């Protein structure tokens, strides 16, 4: 059972829950973490419906090598200068000290685009869609946390090159929609959809996308993922250009995009969904929906019978395709099941007693609420069908509940900093120059509210002559602000 | 394709992976980059794997790539055998570490730390887990895509049990299906064995391993690795269960570590290949089925193309219909073919009329008129004995060269025909290194000496009773099988 309490000491509270539902294992490495299988997954079903997906958009994947030259990391200096402090450097074969150092990748678009150029020489040689799942090392010397900011993580990163730029724009909001899709279909998380600022953005690209999910216990919100627009600037420095389909001999740069999604789901989803009896696992991205654990155990002739009717309803779920497996180790005990499986965040377990099975009825517990329902044998699959629908639904509607009362819009430094106090999210109109966002943050923490997203269907229209809340300059759209991971 | 197998083997590979879009070099000396279409190969190798060992009980996880300094500390003979292949990250921009840490090698020093919290009791026995990641070996060897890379994508399975018995039975029960993943999916027979003290995994009891062999060249090659670990890694991470009986009393237990690699697509590029590019068994192919239209009436062809393809798609047969209007019909064949599509789908005017079309096989060129209501039962057949040719014609050569020899002499001029010799052997380390430096020496072939391949489960023919090794002085312990290796 769990100790620490999430209204408490959250912090300790999150490293009970994935440590206790045997999600995460600590290691000697600060900053790294152990995946295993339960936390795992959930990972592999977040894998199956993006390649499903992606690869209805042409999309293939693929593996390129981990480490970068120091030859290619300064091809686009821009880019190269905001990922330089967090760039682990291998600088020893063995014992003897390396004459030329090489890099472990925290990104892989200079190690696939020097190949990009080599493949792309004609129109018919586009778009390019590869896609890789691998890990990455991005060695930030804040204080980690699991999921939510490790030194290495898994993610996937698809890199497409298009001949034009409305293509290259389309595929953006699209695989956005995508990754929507994962937070609010499986994860059960509601997101905002927005641009980062040009303070808050991919450097050496154009513009980047991403979805924002907030945390109701912490009062702060978290980038769910990116999706950028390199434009052109990629293909300046590593020269992908290919010749013009019409035009005899006339070339052109190649418009890419780029587009990241992190084990980070499965800490937001935690964060959001977690209670004090441990985790909460969404029926869709469940591995195990329904746990069947017999219970009331005296006469042998009878136990074979509760392990039969056991087994009856396993083969009853299995036919409409509900995930479910039946616990019949007689080595622990009814009750041990109980708080193991709830732990591990099982949407419902269904108990079946001597005297229940009897009575032709049986009991389901719903992980997210508690309740209690004694339904019968003949209304099991569909009472249990409906069940598992309507967890999904509770998860996100209480979910999307508080983000609707803690996303409040302000006008002045004066609300915005009480608001933000309170432990809430604020959408203000803002400026978008990066040394008034610099302002922003050091104001507010006397921590330091960050911009988060500038969403594309603002809360509320932005009026006209409407100025930022720094007063020198006039607003361009309302900005989402607020404390971040 | 410029260059033969048969004449330069090294050219013909090169150009081979690059032209069948699989490999593309990198700025690193090591790092190769997997495409598309080499990529699929492995996934079709991972999504077999990951079905039979999750029936035995395996889990996949993950776990972190770096290892502590201390922890590569806590092992003295897998420090020493991992001692010069190992690359150390001791900067984060221009700032030092706390301490180097180390790309994992292999993640024994990193799993083994976390199985000594969990395993407490006897209830926590078995622990079967398994990673499909990536692992950088710093071998100062020679970089060749696939087969020898610095870095490379593998699976490892640790598992840990309370017995022995237990664990000498899963060490065996995976690598038959490391023999299965070479003989039914990559066609290529394997042979069985054991290495012995020399080539062994150093800090584990013993290692079990699946060998192939090349024909263009002779030299064979080891296709995957079962080590039973017994209790030594137990020992140093103190991997402890309470005994389920004498109260107080704990046991060490009993570890497994079992691995597989990207080598996979290599031993398959050399063994099948031809002159005319790469040549892809229909188990693991990425399209096994291509058709190409060789041609108002237009509108057609291209629908009946697209009809074999929606065919083909209903009855799950992966078919790619290559209806770009760039390029001859003529290109399509040689860029298919190089490629390794198993079939060519030729869809003509005249065979549409006709309702028929035309199949060539990929092994071996020969082209098969079918009917259009015979496309789903006749293409399945073609496929089904394309993988059964192939693998006959590699038994066969696997057969036809590895033959038994008891004297020195022998040994030395059946090998130096390009065969691999199963002699009597008697293990000891020093006679091992004396069987390499004779071999490369007194090499009168058409250079690199003899190399212990494997200890045959079930050799050719039975050892003799008294038999004398290769050396004269002590006697033999078993027949092993001998060859240059790559
Ligand atoms: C959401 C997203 C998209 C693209 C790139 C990065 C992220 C988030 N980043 C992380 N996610 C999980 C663990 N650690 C980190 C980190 N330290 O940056
Ligand atoms: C086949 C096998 C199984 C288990 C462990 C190791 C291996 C071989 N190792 C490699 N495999 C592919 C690439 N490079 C290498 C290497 N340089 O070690
Ligand atoms: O790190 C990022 O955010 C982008 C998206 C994946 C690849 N690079
Ligand atoms: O390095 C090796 O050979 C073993 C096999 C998988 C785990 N480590
Ligand atoms: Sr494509
Ligand atoms: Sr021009
Ligand atoms: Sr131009
Ligand atoms: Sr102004
Ligand atoms: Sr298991
Ligand atoms: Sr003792
Ligand atoms: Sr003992
Ligand atoms: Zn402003
Ligand atoms: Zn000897």
């Amino acid at each position: 059972g769990l100790e620490a309490k999430k209204e408490e000491n959250l912090a300790d509270w999150y490293s009970q829950v994935i440590t206790k539902s045997e999600m995460i294992e600590y290691h000697d490495i600060s900053g790294c973490y152990i995946l295993r299988p339960w936390a795992y997954a959930i990972w592999e079903a977040i894998k199956d419906f993006f390649d499903a997906e992606i690869k209805k958009l042409g999309v293939e994947n693929c593996y390129f090598p981990m480490f970068v030259s120091q030859s290619a990391l300064e091809k686009e200096k821009t880019h190269v200068a905001d990922f330089a402090p967090e760039v682990a450097w291998v600088t020893r074969s063995g014992k003897t000290e390396l004459a030329e150092p090489i890099a472990i990748r925290p990104t892989s678009e200079t190690v696939m685009y020097p190949a990009y150029a080599k493949w792309v020489q004609s129109h018919r040689d586009l778009p390019i869609k590869l896609n890789q799942w691998c890990n990455v090392v991005r060695w930030e010397f804040k204080h980690p946390q699991p999921f939510l900011r490790t030194r290495e993580f898994l993610w996937q990163e698809g890199h497409s090159a298009f001949a034009t730029m409305e293509e290259a724009a389309e595929e953006v909001l699209q695989i956005l929609d995508l990754y929507a899709q994962v937070y609010e279909e499986l994860l059960a998380i509601p997101v905002v959809k927005g641009r980062k600022t040009e303070k808050e953005k991919f450097a050496g690209g154009d513009y980047t996308t991403t979805i924002e999910a907030f945390i109701s216990a912490s009062g702060r919100a978290i980038q769910g993922g990116t999706s950028h627009h390199l434009g052109q600037n990629f293909s300046k420095m590593f020269e992908i250009v290919f010749e013009d389909p019409k035009i005899p001999g006339e070339k052109q740069f190649a418009y890419q995009n780029s587009w990241g999604l992190t084990t980070r789901t499965i800490g937001v989803m935690t964060m959001v969904h977690g209670d004090n009896m441990g985790l909460v696992l969404p029926p869709r991205v469940a591995c195990v929906q329904v746990v069947i654990i017999p219970c009331g155990i005296l006469s042998e002739e009878d136990k074979e019978a509760l392990i039969a009717k056991c087994n009856d309803y396993r083969r009853r779920l299995l036919s409409v395709n509900i995930r479910v497996r039946a616990d019949l180790r007689d080595n622990y005990s009814p009750g041990w099941k109980f708080n193991h499986w709830e732990l591990k965040g099982v949407p419902i377990r269904l108990e079946v007693g001597p005297r229940d099975m009897k009575s032709c009825q049986f009991v389901a517990v719903r992980r997210d609420t508690g309740e209690k329902l004694t339904v019968a044998e003949n209304e099991a699959e569909t009472k249990l069908q409906a069940i598992l629908e309507d967890i999904q639904v509770t998860l996100f509607t209480r979910a999307s509940e508080d983000l609707k009362t803690h996303m409040v819009v302000a006008n002045t430094m004066e609300d915005f900093q009480k608001i933000l106090d309170s432990g809430k999210i604020v959408q203000i109109p803002f400026c978008g120059e990066i040394d008034c966002e610099d302002w922003i943050k050091k104001t507010t923490a006397r921590m330091g509210a960050k911009s988060l997203c500038i969403p594309f269907k603002p809360l509320c229209e932005l009026q006209p002559g409407a100025k930022c809340v720094c007063g020198k300059n006039p607003a361009k759209y309302y900005t989402l602000f607020g404390r971040s991971y």
